């Protein structure tokens, strides 16, 4: 990257000024899974770019999924599944793996990365400091409603102790198991908890790190592709998409109706994807509005 | 309890002032451990004495061991272990576990438990906000100086980041686990992590729960017992005592050294110890000054 | 009261948890009078009660009569009463003697016995700092309405200025004298000032020290003594009370009305009674609600 | 006084501003005592001398005595005075009387005054939030020290609190006295407390109410009326004063000693005696330096 | 000045008192021009008087003119005028020269004859942290509405970030030229600007310094002086009055109809004419309230 | 620039993360004069850089010269010069000239020009609340120490109140006119004023903007340009560059050697060039350090 003229090295630079100025004091709220999570070098520039937004004084909170982990523990320790659908029903047992998971692997692998750079990340649940509640959640399977143990969506967030954490110049990483009203710890689907905490806390943008290019009208024609879309015309194109597809899309509509000014998909498997969705006009991801 | 006059029911309560007046505003680290930590009923009394200490504006520090759950998932896992003396060597894979347990399962537990209380208790380790760093300690075996993996001692604590915590209102439950100087994350003997923060946090008590009613001169005579001992004449008795009791020892020493007033080493099978301990005269603790 | 087993003083310390998280952080507004001011050990103990509530991070305010004490020196002083129905009139003359009384020698007793215990106690009336004005009450006598002097009811309270004394840590004693508009000083009944600023100042509880068990229904039936009672059915009774019965009562209605959630008349000859009534369930006392 | 041409009004005014500038943002402390205490004329100009400084941004600190007052209510109430030299033995009985009269009379009078100009005054003295404690003072008689009871000297004073005091826009009004180490309340001379207390303060100046032009050398020779003198050649003369005149005196010596800038000995029987002082060159009282 | 009775140096400074109270920790704006601005005698007390405020804790806030200057550096520049009606075009020449004027010279001037007393005075524009900003203005001439350049009024005011410059204890001392919304920078006329930022600032009062003794009703006979009149029967009077007297009385009118308690018309001849207009009775100006 | 590969444009970015944290919440003066301030291409750019440090939390802190400006503006005027060697005599006449230029044109463009990217920009001079004052220089022509008017160097800087204002989040634009101990202001070489603040506030770097390429050992050998020096091996090149050098080079070694941790001499004429210079590698500077 040494063979670039200085006089466009400086030119990318400037033309990051109305990105920055738009974000600047503001909260940003990141959901990462996908291969910029188990790659090494996508998850060390993800790691790096948080750390870019937190020396700019933009305040980055990520929240993180990791399904297949929990799956491989699971399998080590030979507990063995219950689906109803294609879900697996989540016991006490397969809970306590979850969090265990989650928060103390997950999580602590990307605390650990940021914190190559500085003293800034943070990891929590809903549990600690009741930072966010769950409420059990149903699912439809074939037409009916039903339960899978003890899954759950966001219910409310502390958002002035969530805020305060943020002015402390801290990166909260946050793995989504909350408690219910009557303590009882749910596993919360982590693109939905991130349109929630996004809603809560005002943040100005919500960023969906996913392992495609962005959003296709109707796969897989290469002309579908989309650079924005409004909620109106999003959500009648929802009962098409693939099965994967639906959380993310779903987190976009919640979040940008809740008031959130723009959620994005972007794709996870470039480096520095976050970087280039915030301070470029070159992205590949699709921008969501009202 | 309801038969007892309201006359001693205030006696009781009123002892309590010096010891109330001594400890308001100030900090108090806890080690928690043994079967205060594996029974139901000693861990909910627990869980409420660290309210209890928080509504009554003291500040509770929670250090946690769980050596033998560490033991028991390894094993659910098919981990072999190593061992030199009668120590496991902490390789990778089995601090991955043990970071694993310890925050995401053991840490947990306790926070839940207090938080049925309030919106009081917050889980750490050394990793997040670069709270404390470790230093890879070494072993003697049979007289020689020996590596066995990722262990470690507290080397540095950021005291100033922690204080906050406290006084934000929130009860630090800290897991033992810190990077060394390269990001390498090891794990920390938690009766010594305990010695270390209580020293870093200037705290006014260190309490130590343990399996036993306190310290024995001359192991097992009865006669033996004692109320209170200085350091000098404590290290002094060092090299006699049994193998589990030298690690509750030497915290206390490096702790009241170390200017910690007093550190207490009291019993974890009594309900409330906590209390009986801080606030009452009939401790069957021992108590250690310099 | 040694001899009373470690494992029952823990509980009920412990069982003073759920108020003290209710009442941490609050005010609460104690009208002190009767015999815990003119015993040496039940005043000792009232000193040493509001120094507890201090050190757990509760909120005392203390209003104190002294209407004995105010005859006594009239008489030393060989002070002409002039009397309507049963009342004194309160001439210029009893003013100067009546606040000389309440807060050059009543309100420093107490002073000096909470200060053995800290820099805590704070005495003021609502001529310092204009913390509260006064307006001419009127009393009727044999039915008709009659001027008795230079005596009043609490107008308006400087909320703000008094809620900052408490919030550095200081326990305001309240001698009841106050200006009116014109600066003309008032002495106002004190069981009336108590509830005033327990509304004014949004306090959690008003605790009045009286010289009984509690309220009787139908004195002198030992079947009549009531634990709780709401305002409704309250203010239904206040017409056949003895005559020293009506202050206490009129203060809890006015208060309770108020909005402060629960007012207490408690026995001020046990000793400690602040606390049997704020941390135990053994309370004597008669609790009034809406 | 309306027909004063207006532009000799302008520069009298104008005049002030270098003493406004010196004194703004500072402490000044006033002993109050004499003819300016029982004139009403006099004692409402200082009164309204004191809002004027305050609505300058001027922090007074006022200090009163009350000698004869003490003396007229013992003989109201028919305590019979023991006399060692010509000093009265304060026995616990004359001490009640005295703190009585001076904090519940005479100190409410001024505040009273005060706060007919807004909510500036607080009456305190040392017992109230321990302020200030005392130390028993022996008196020296035809050559030998003699014990005259409960009068003693200011020993230590809470610097800080009594400046928060300041700082929120109240006006101290002192009572001098104050608890020993024990506990036990001495009455201070007021003089000597307020030559202690602008020390403590670091006080700007210290002004002294008293009944005379100033401090004449050789008294009384008009030529020997003086403007100003340093502390090393006062103490020489202070062997010859009359009586009355050492208390102002020592107070004058231990004060500017102590380090405040200067003290002044000002004519209390001048109506707006402290504007003269603070804001004219035409001051009839003398000014000491070091 | 040294042969007046120090009684009554006294009595004058009294009598600020309640003036003092009145404006202690308030905001007053100052419009400066006249000849309080080209003699050096008049122009230092006003700068001493602009000291004397802030030694009280009044806010003053300082608005210049500079027409004048203005006219005789175009004449040096040999800068040809356009004239329609009697008043200039503002040209973008012209606008340079007027700003270069008003900020680098006259606006100097003052903020250094402020600054011989401390730290006070500092120079702003509507361009400096974008504290205020204009709206370009047109004018009628001979019954038509005219085009005259860059000149305008007020438009809005960051009354936040100018308060914060008044609390830090700083004089703003204001030229009156401020962007439109594309930047581009214009004029305002001095009296305008001054009414428009004592409403944006909620100042307590605004004075005139203008080359009068004040209004007259029917100029010239000398029995038309007014002390005070109110805005309606004021505007009523409009048409009438001289060319120069005009904007002097629109800018009353504005502010007192803005909320502004009074604005006055004082003369800016008198020496020390803010001190007579603010803390004595005996004022030339003339009084403006609703 | 719309062609060029957007993983470059996210490389380019991600590799100002060093320097943006090195940078972050630190001061940093930048010197800026030459064609960066007379072209109007560069001189938006340089705006909107110092935009871009301050929507990152960094605190740029700006000095401007404007020599030829003056000269243009005495010229128009027809102020006859004097000179002693080739340096102007600062006669009162040109010292106000200088002011007016400065203050009331040169900064008001620069002010108005970073405006149009937010409320940032405050103009000053030493003269503005006392920030800075300075002290008279002297020069020596062909070797002998010769006045030239009121020209001087920084004396003392205001160090605290000029970190307030930038800790509001506000740009100074310093003018480098200041009083001298007696008020009269002194016309300040920009180069050693930005050198003097520099040092004063504890700036992170020093960047000055210059017309060359950087510091060349023998001009005019392309061989001999520079990347980086310390103030030892500098110092003694010193004596020997053309006139226009030595004062860009001495206040890099004051700055430097006055503990700024590095002065850079950068090329005014490449556009953004404080972008490249502080956040890419390919710097066309000069380094200097210890
Ligand atoms: C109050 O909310 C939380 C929750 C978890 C936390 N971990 C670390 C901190 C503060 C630091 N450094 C913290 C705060
Ligand atoms: C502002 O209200 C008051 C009234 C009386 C007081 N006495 C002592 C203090 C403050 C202390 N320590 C105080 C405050
Ligand atoms: C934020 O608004 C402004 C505008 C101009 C200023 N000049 C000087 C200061 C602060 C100081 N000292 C200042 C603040």
């Amino acid at each position: 990257i040494e063979a670039l003229p200085t006089h466009i090295k400086a030119q990318v630079l400037a033309e990051a000024l109305p990105w920055l100025k738009q974000l600047h004091g503001k909260v940003v709220v990141v959901k990462y899974g996908g291969n910029a999570m188990t790659d090494d070098t996508l998850r060390r520039a993800f790691a790096a770019d948080m750390a870019f937004l937190r020396n700019c004084g933009i305040h980055p909170v990520v929240v993180h999924g990791g399904g297949p982990q929990i799956t491989a523990m699971l399998r080590r320790l030979g507990i063995e599944g219950d689906f109803k659908g294609g879900f697996r029903v989540t016991t006490p047992e397969v809970l306590d793996v979850a969090r265990m998971v989650l928060f103390g692997q997950v999580g602590r692998e990307l605390v650990n990365l940021i914190n190559a750079h500085g003293p800034y990340a943070v990891g929590i649940t809903g549990e600690d400091a009741q930072l966010f509640t769950a409420v059990r959640r149903s699912v439809t399977v074939d037409g009916v409603a039903t339960d899978i143990g003890l899954v759950g969506d966001v219910d409310q967030v502390n958002t002035a102790a969530m805020l305060d954490l943020v002015a402390a110049g801290r990166i909260p990483v946050v793995s989504t198991l909350a408690p219910d009203a009557d303590g009882v710890v749910h596993n919360i689907n982590a693109d939905t908890a991130a349109a929630a905490v996004a809603e809560a806390l005002g943040a100005e943008k919500l960023l969906m790190l996913t392992d495609i290019d962005g959003l296709y009208t109707r796969w897989p024609d290469r002309d579908s592709l989309v650079s924005e879309i409004d909620t109106g015309t999003l959500a009648q194109l929802l009962p098409t998409l693939e099965s994967g597809m639906v959380p993310k899309v779903e987190a976009c509509l919640r979040a940008v109706i809740g008031g959130v000014p723009s959620a994005h998909i972007i794709d996870g498997r470039v480096t520095h994807c976050v970087l280039v969705e915030l301070f470029t006009d070159a992205g590949t991801g699709t921008k969501v509005v009202r």
